[PDB]
């Protein structure tokens, strides 16, 4: 039994993945982009009303385990542009003049885990060379200042970098999908928790990206956005000076690729759950963080290259 405000196990979000989009399929279309260390299928919704030439914005979930917030955000995103298609003027704005792909859970294999025998697992499962330590962060193993200060060379730590960039047979077949796609792929956005943070390249380095100061403006607006509904406070800037340094990431590598909107969202909350947030607390925050996204989604229609 799937349900939008609570969290669901593997086998009823695959199990949705396939529901909603025979339900819609003048809407969604799916596919699987490749499969996980344990032989899962990653599924990939396809979210819009098919067109010639239509330009996209990619945004996963569930790229680390225990953010189980990511994984509902995702499909809280798909429930609004199914509900309102057709309600709303910007959603259907946004469905007619773009295509979504929307990665539920990447890291499902991690996310089993979750769900089965450590509730904050982070990484990967995948074995590793001289050690019985298991798994990789997959957001410190893409080819982006890959495995430099901020990822880990220890198959133990937390951040490990993996054996070389793309080792993860998740993390390769994202990359392979955006390389695949990238003169449609416009904006890249990626799905975490906690914090409250938007974050924009660059992660792997101190540096500011080419066009600092529109992302910044971006999302300060987006940030504004967020506020309105209940009063949320976010923060946001370039990831190495609001966060930490975090080379190796989706975001930085997107960007890299020429998708110059490209951001990092960290849900609710501050600490006081952490990434273990109330279910109660899930309609509100993929509430709040939907006007956040629809606010991106509007300026990158407005500004396609
Ligand atoms: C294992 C750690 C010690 C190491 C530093 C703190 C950790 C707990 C972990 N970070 C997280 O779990 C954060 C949430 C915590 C942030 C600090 C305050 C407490 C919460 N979530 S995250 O992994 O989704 N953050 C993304 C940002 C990357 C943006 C550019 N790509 C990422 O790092 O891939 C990394
Ligand atoms: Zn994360
Ligand atoms: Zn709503
Ligand atoms: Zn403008």
């Amino acid at each position: 039994g799937h349900s939008y405000e609570k969290y669901n196990n593997w086998e009823t979000i695959e199990a949705w993945t396939k529901q909603v989009t025979s339900e819609n399929p003048d809407l969604i279309s799916r596919t699987a982009i490749g499969t996980t260390f344990l032989g899962n299928n990653i599924y990939l919704l396809k979210v819009g009303k098919p067109g010639p030439n239509k330009p996209a914005i990619f945004m996963d979930c569930g790229i680390h385990a225990r953010e189980w917030i990511s994984h509902a955000f995702c499909q809280w995103f798909v429930r609004e542009a199914v509900l309102t298609y057709g309600y709303e003027s910007h959603m259907t704005e946004f469905l007619n003049k773009l295509d979504f792909y929307v990665l539920p859970v990447l890291n499902i294999d991690g996310y089993i885990y979750t769900w089965t025998k450590n509730r904050m697992w982070r990484k990967t499962r995948s074995t590793n060379a001289g050690t019985t330590c298991i798994g990789t962060d997959p957001n410190r193993n893409f080819d982006a200042g890959w495995c430099t200060t901020g990822a880990s060379t220890d198959p133990c730590d937390e951040t490990y970098c993996g054996s070389a960039a793309e080792s993860e047979k998740e993390t390769k077949a994202l990359a392979d999908f955006i390389r695949n796609n990238l003169s449609s792929i416009k904006a890249y956005l990626s799905i975490h928790s906690y914090s409250q943070h938007i974050v924009y390249p660059y992660s792997y380095d101190y540096k500011l990206p080419e066009n600092n100061a529109e992302l910044n403006n971006l999302a300060k607006a987006a940030v504004k956005e967020l506020a309105t509904l209940y009063g949320t406070k976010y923060t946001y800037g370039p990831g190495a000076t609001t966060l930490y340094l975090a080379p190796g990431g989706g975001d930085d590598w997107a960007y890299d690729q020429g998708i110059k909107y490209s951001f990092t969202f960290e849900l609710r909350d501050k600490g006081r759950y952490g990434f273990i947030l109330p279910e109660s607390q899930i309609q509100a925050t993929c509430e709040e963080t939907m006007l956040a996204i629809k606010y991106v989604t509007n300026y990158v229609l407005g500004h396609l290259y």
